[PDB]
């Protein structure tokens, strides 16, 4: 021989070498491939159509009896580059895809000189993992991701792990953080399936397990919502009978009215369940139509329609009462005249005593009925934080 | 001869095929391919396009006799893997396409010892079904899948099915739950068409019947549509001569005017007949409008306008009655001075007189269109209920 | 010979078969191709961008003189197939693209005993045709097709019709309907253009008429067009000198100018020409602005602002016409007191007695503008009828 | 020899024909390429990310020496057609990419018998050119198209026209109208540039001048611009003691803050300087604002607030002027009760003439703040017109 | 040998070359990439998602010991063309893929007579950077792009600069400005990692720098902010006990949190830290709840609600005080009769004096607080302009 180049190493593999065949001597013997993953980013999780999209990397290696030379007199080359298009390689492919994303491909592939080929490739992956927004601020995932043969039997493709699975689960080396998800633990799991008998597929299942961050979201809707009760305690200081409190109370409930359809649309609510907080936004209405239902009983209280005097069952119940438990001829002529003048006005003054009394008594239950208003919020807001603390410790 | 691999019976196979000829001894016999589906997901339900999009998995088996050796010396060799450029390969088509969805390619077959290949690949179809909208939340579809030779005949290519029709209809075994819509069946029916003499076109028709699940929309437009029915009857206890009552029920006409149209873009209206939920959003308005027009008829019949006194046909017929119906020369010269004071004051008690009167008729007018407004709403809220209770029992 | 296959005919054909020359034994001869199209589905049209999307079938037939055997003593083969890669194929293309639309591409054609080939695929196309919005639910298209060669002149390839042209106009059976849009008509024509001196091009133009569904829209801007014009026939029945009645007639003029401007992105509004249905809403604003527009007239007319009194030639041309036209020393020094006293009541008197005669004359007007708004509004929504009577009839 | 056909012509020219070699016999003779473009459509302008859409056609043609044959002896053949694949094609590409268009490939050729080979391919492209918005319905745009190779140089391959530039400016022939954009004028140029020394490379600049047709933003801006002037004519009209005037300004000026707003969206403000409109809607509001602050200045001047007698130096100022400027024991003691009552009346008469006179004063500056707003409106709307007229002409 | 052409070089090179093989004679000597770019175009930052859009041109060039002929006797021919399929080519892969751009292939590279070939392509890169919003409209980003191969190790590919590294950072020359981002520096660095020992993987990362222009903003977020200050200016010139001044400020309050919603979409709001023009809207708010909850404690203080006369401990703290602090038998029985009437309009006279004065303290309080809410409007614009020019100088 000559000497041209390591290159009649790569003439003496590839001359006979056939690309469609299964590459072992014996048939009987599985051919068994070994893989690993590292997640990278998380793009996007879409919680109305139950897709997850994930771009990862990805290696793994298989020997074949075919490609195996010996070092010495080669001038001791241990590895090589060849092409991938010239190689046997095998179809790995996830259970849960739903759509091909789109992906860099690697054209070459390492080879040692026992046999031992290595690929690394990068690949997009869109898969359907079932999501629960039971909690919606607060919570994790636990999305799946199945890497099998999609054709071969388990005496055909075989699949382990490159390294050891405890190492796999705290391989949190390249994820971006900054990205409304958390990575907290990719798990592994072997596990064999069969659809029929006497035809076994091996799989290899990885738990992913995300965390969302909940900061986003204390400033979208936690601060708008508090910011119409901080309203309604400086709306009930407007003395009723003035005429524009009925007016007040109803446009600022038209003004939260807008703002729960304006933001439900960024906010999903998909199967079994409503999210936790679609509660604590109906509790927010019970506080305010109740406070917008009590002034109306309060104007129907104290108004000027000819009413009678106010009883005085509930004048000693109410007036002399909440002041301790909680708060504190020609002659004849004339005659005639000028005594007639007198009802006249006698009636005009009685008309407005009786409607001082109903008045007097409208202010003391608008002050009382301000005060269990002013606990209820109060009473609610605490249970409201004692919930957040519980959660953020630990 | 020696012992190389198995890959001598790669080699006796593949050497003279040819790859384009339809794969029979006698030109006659016609190649029957076998098809058979499973669902797994169903990504998207356009409504206003007509167009369905849908994830499956797919398997299909045909004969050959090209492919054909004896198993016994090739070391016992039964099955093998071929890629699938180098055969055959049947073209079996949707009907119903619209569009080219993106799936991955598998590059490997099965070929038996007697000529039987199977060839397994996952497809994504977009097609065009038929929806009908008549009753939005309740509603199945059944939308058609068509598989059938695109250029062959009958003579040519026929179709059946892999598995007996009655395990196919009950395979719900990898379907992704919690997902908007619910599978049902998957029925599979033969039929065979002619569009011309001498031209039969085999095809198999599978139908999908899905359900939608109800669940999401009870929390979207149920709980505004009744919220503004208990303001209303918070609504009419304002006495009508205060003058916001008349600027109460307009804000909540604009406010659910605003509503009407930021939810009839998420809910579609196609092809005939409207939805029936549309027909019960028209009723809520008509107990709306009448809302609003009583109480114009009472601020107009409660008002200081110089107005006469009212007429004892209709005092009688309404004062009298309804309240047991349903509800319960120094002296002569300061007398012409004097009578003349009375008289500019007993014609300003006698107009306030008069608007007690019609402020009286007022009130008893406002209490009885009060309850037949409160049974109106009573006895439309309980028809809608029962005609939940007949869908949601069996 | 021995008898392989019928694949010795493959191999008979395409042994010396070359793929790029034109395949005529004498080059004067013009190959003549033959299509065919049925329309499938209209997936989108768009205005704004005068982009029409289509999803049509399409099959064609060519001769030529190097795939010729004879049937007898191949096993008396008459047809037969052969991928489409190794055949001269003739690029048959659309003029009026704007992009390339995602199709199914087929990979098998038939080739008869005599040289006649055929070949059928589906092919999804965006066109570009001229669109008028000029009356909007009501309206046909006429957009074009043109299929012609894009290198090849008229003395290389030409284009007839695969059926007669009778039968293509009435072929309407596989096209999907409840899709907003209604086929009539596919018709086709023949046309030989020249860009130039001895350089002609062979063309052929299908015209499609597609017709809108218009009941989608008659839901969507006429239902609450009409519904505030019966709310201003329920506003005027609130008396003018209430306060309210102004405020009542802003809200809703707010309210429908919400209403313009929702609804105006959904309809477009093309080149040259307005659509017609944007007439009729000025004219919903000219029966609003004008019903603002007298109530400030009424309000301006009948207040206290220390007024004179109204005047005679204006009283009798009003109050006693319109009811028949349309409608129906201690003594002085006391009396020195007391008259004085009179004098201050008297002036009091005064200024009401003349605030209740343009009090009378303000509601004299108001029944009188009531009528003819009454009859604007109904002389209106009958010329509103009887031109949609015209359009359903025929 | 025989007589198979034409095809031994494209056996003599393809057969020792090498395809990645620069068809030239001497290496230093550059080849030239001829290019030509026609527009088709303008498929998007996008303002705010500075891209532009457009399809167009295009054709070019080069020489050489290597498919060259005698026209003689072949019977007669003087052109040809040849797969695109097996020619040396050069590579000619925008400078101005930022994406690959989807566009349908030509799979053929023609060849001349002394070398001219020609290429005709359609090509949607999407480049990057500097748009101005500052004067945003009437506005040019000049882009540019720079087509040149990407690797050769001059002395390589050179870029000449097809056609003289004159018949290229004046080529509107096929391009589709009543799209948003008038296409005026398609200017080429040549010039040649070098990056470094002995490395220049040529180039072809094409310019397309487009222009805007305004009219499809007439009635988008222009129409709710001039309507939310003539309702506060309208407003003007009410007396300003009645109360609603103050919540009457106050409601269309909310109603035109919403219109800034969901307009602003739909209209670009891109790079330096913002559109001249955007100061037409300034003054729009300065219009608006002046309107709603002199309504406060007249219900503070006019109001019972037991306010002062109004001050000489300003009566004779403005009421006696602005007519004629522009606008037009026992009786002792029942004397000492009588008395006492004349006093308790005679300051409740005085405090009402003192208000009757600030109401006098309060009308009268009404009519004058009336008349220059008035003004105001009319030498605006003046000016408005004349800078459309001098656009319209010519 | 003849002189066909310059092709017998191509001839003489690609006759044995194999295209898989890495070129070189010795295979302990690495290849030597070299590479370089230039930014085109920003074409979108994604701060939601975390992505960034970018078209740059690149180039890069290597030297192999096969391709490589000596000039003399082959025409003297120096550079050549060959096509980039027959070639080794190196895998330059970036790092922070997210996607694959769509860009397009240059089908040709020089060859120099030495040995080294050069190439130059375009390429549209997606990455994935990490952003802060810390700052929002004045903010600096820093997002890396890193070369490296991917699968050979650093004895096997490595890579170094075309150019020196001071004359790339100042490379702004084909940039497209008026643009949304400035660029301002590209800068290298050389660095070496390992994953894993006897592994080392070669990179290169450059540093783009660009900065946002933030004149987009001043018009979109600060207009609508202080212009519902000015109104508020205007808003307290109503006197308060009209009525309207209450219904006045719950306009534009309503008005202004329908601008918060409908801004904050367009607005990012990502991970740690919000932006600190949010802190800037919240003392928005601040400077309209306490101009909301002042006009409250007015309109109670202010009323005639048969309230008792203000205490004199705190008439001459007010209103002594603030005037120089900062503002400036028949007789008998006609004597019951008369002296009756006096009592009963003497304490109508009494009532008013007492409102007279709760009024005349209203008045001053008013003045007060508006001094202190102009001046802290005053001091705080102050505070925003010089946070304004701090940032505009240098
Ligand atoms: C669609 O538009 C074309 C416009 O070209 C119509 O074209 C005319 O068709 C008639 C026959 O129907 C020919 O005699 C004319 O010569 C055509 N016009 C031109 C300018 O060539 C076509 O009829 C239209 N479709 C319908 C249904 O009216
Ligand atoms: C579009 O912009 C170009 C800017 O380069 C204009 O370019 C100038 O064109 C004239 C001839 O019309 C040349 O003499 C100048 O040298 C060009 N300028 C430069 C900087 O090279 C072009 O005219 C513009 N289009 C129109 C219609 O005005
Ligand atoms: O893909 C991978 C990859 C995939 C799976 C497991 C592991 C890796 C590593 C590091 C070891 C663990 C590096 N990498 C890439 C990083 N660099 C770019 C391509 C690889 C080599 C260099």
């Amino acid at each position: 021989t000559t000497q041209p180049a390591l290159l009649r190493l790569s003439d003496h593999l590839l001359a006979n070498y056939k690309k469609g065949v299964r590459p072992v001597r014996d048939w009987r013997k599985p051919t068994t491939v070994s893989i690993d993953v590292i997640m990278y980013a998380i793009l996007n999780v879409d919680e109305k159509n139950q897709v997850l999209t994930t771009y990862i990397w990805y290696r793994q290696y298989w020997t074949d009896e075919f490609l195996q030379w010996t070092p010495e007199d080669f001038d001791n080359v241990t590895k090589l580059s060849i092409p991938t298009d010239s190689i046997w390689v095998p179809d790995i492919l996830i259970n849960e895809f739903v759509d091909v994303g789109k992906s860099p491909n690697i054209p070459y592939v390492y080879v040692h000189h026992r046999g031992e080929v290595q690929n690394y490739k990068p690949l997009q992956l869109v898969t359907a993992c079932s999501l629960d927004i039971y909690n919606f601020p607060f919570d994790v995932q636990n999305c799946s991701l199945t890497f099998t043969s999609w054709l071969h039997t388990i005496q055909d493709i075989n699949i382990t792990l490159w390294r050891s699975p405890e190492e796999v689960r705290s391989d949190k080396s390249i994820f971006i953080n900054q990205g409304e998800w958390e990575l907290l633990e990719v798990f592994p799991q072997f596990k064999e399936f069969s659809i029929d008998i006497s035809n076994s597929y091996a799989e290899m299942k990885f738990y992913v397990i995300i965390r969302r961050r909940p900061l986003f979201y204390a400033v979208s809707l936690l601060l708008p919502s508090i910011f119409l009760m901080v309203v309604d305690i400086v709306g009930f200081c407007l003395p009723p009978d003035s005429g524009e409190r009925v007016s007040f109370k109803i446009t600022l409930l038209l003004g939260y009215s807008v703002f729960l359809i304006i933001v439900s649309d960024t906010l999903p609510a998909t199967a079994i369940g409503t999210p936790l907080i679609g509660v604590y936004f109906v509790v927010c209405m019970a506080l305010l139509v109740i406070s917008l239902a009590e002034t109306i009983f309060i104007v129907r209280l104290v108004h000027k329609q000819d009413l009678q005097r106010p009883v005085p069952d509930w004048l000693r119940h109410l007036v002399l009462d909440r002041i301790a438990w909680i708060l504190c001829l020609a002659v004849r002529g004339l005659l005639q005249e000028l005594s007639s003048i007198r009802h006249f006005l006698e009636k005009r003054d009685e008309m407005r005593e009786v409607a001082r009394d109903w008045l007097r008594v409208g202010y003391v239950l608008d002050r009382l009925l301000f005060r269990i208003y002013l606990l209820a919020v109060l009473a609610y807001s605490i249970t409201l934080v004692t919930l957040w603390s519980i959660w953020h410790y630990s």
